[PDB]
């Protein structure tokens, strides 16, 4: 349970971030 | 339209709705 | 452990309840 | 606002099929 709950705080981080800009991009 | 700007807004709000969400689960869980 | 069992769990209900939340929300609205 | 809600259902279907893949993976 080490590392991997270090790299699902960067996916969902990342999944955020996309998210909003595909949001602003639209509009 | 009116109903095609309806939908618009709906389907915006639904995501901003989707966007604040997806915010307060991540800084409260992460 | 004991704790750690605990945190486990939990971290394993929440992201049950984020996939359940995800497939409600695109099955309503897409 | 055409082929722009057909884009954004399947980058959904795409995100929940990723999401669910990773839960498996993990347990
Ligand atoms: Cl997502």
């Amino acid at each position: 349970f080490f590392r991997k709950s270090k790299e699902k705080i960067g996916k969902e981080f990342k999944r955020i971030v996309q998210r909003i800009k595909d949001f602003l991009r639209n509009l």
